[PDB]
């Protein structure tokens, strides 16, 4: 996160850190708890990931230093990538992790509500991007989960900012015209959380951008509302 500040423990209890074990253990991507055995994240995070056996999901984490070999985690039973996904820049940048065991909800780990189909017409004015990602293009993973409040940008305005790309309605953009606050390397797959009527909703999934927090380059997010039926298809399978 560029231009963000330290989160307070328990502030974003749906935020997870997805680690890879191969070749060595490290943070890979962000994710959000959406159900007791479900993590919603970005499809691009799994480039070259050949098995869910190398993945570890850590919930209830503020600082990466809380993670040692004796720290409990959730194993991943299955990686579900949207079957239309080719690359982040073309959309369908969404994946589900089905956990081997059930998350016990509490003040440190709980789910974020998915947006409602009716909420496609609501205007979100209180949106935040969170993660352990870089504070600039050449940096390192941060110990403390960072947060940054970012304004949502219309599809028309985002398309003007990305000439040569096709910004679809399955993407949602966020950023200040002057830059300064955005997601960066290591934040992808994490949430873009918006508060509306005292309830937080998972509005976006950190996906892609041209550099980090650059002037007139909003961050591009998977527009979660456009995938509610796909999420329910995969999570509510009979
Ligand atoms: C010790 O552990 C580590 O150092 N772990 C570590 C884990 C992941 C990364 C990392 N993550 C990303 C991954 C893409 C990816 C995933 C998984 C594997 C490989 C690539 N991108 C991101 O997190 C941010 C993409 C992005 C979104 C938005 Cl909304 C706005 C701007 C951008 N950026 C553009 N240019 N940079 N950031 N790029 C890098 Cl580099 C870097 C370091």
């Amino acid at each position: 996160i560029v231009g963000g500040t330290a989160s307070v423990r328990g502030e974003w209890p749906w935020q997870v850190t997805l680690h890879t074990t191969s070749p060595t253990q490290r943070h890979l991507c962000g994710g959000s708890i959406i159900g007791n055995q479900w993590i919603l994240t970005a499809a691009h995070c799994f480039y070259g990931v050949e098995s869910p056996k190398i993945l570890r999901v850590y919930s209830g984490i503020l600082n990466q230093s809380e993670i040692k070999e004796d720290t409990s985690f959730f194993g991943v039973q299955e990686i579900i990538i949207h079957d239309q996904y080719k690359m982040a820049e073309s959309g369908y940048d969404i994946a589900l992790l089905k956990l081997e065991t059930t998350v016990g909800y509490g003040d440190s780990q709980r789910p974020i509500c998915l947006p409602s189909k009716g909420d496609r017409n609501v205007i979100y004015t209180d949106c935040w991007v969170t993660g352990w990602g870089y504070r600039k293009l050449r940096d390192k993973i941060q110990n403390t989960l960072q947060k940054a409040k970012i304004p949502l940008v219309t599809n028309e305005e985002c398309q003007k900012r990305y000439r040569g790309h096709k910004i679809t309605h399955k993407m949602i953009c966020a950023g200040y015209r002057e830059g300064g606050k955005d997601a960066c390397k290591g934040d992808s797959g994490g949430p873009l959380s918006c508060k509306h009527n005292e309830v937080w909703h998972l509005v976006g999934i950190t996906s892609w951008g041209e550099g980090c927090a650059q002037r007139e380059r909003p961050g591009v997010y998977t527009n979660v509302v456009e995938y509610v039926d796909w999420i329910l298809e995969k999570t509510q399978a009979v």
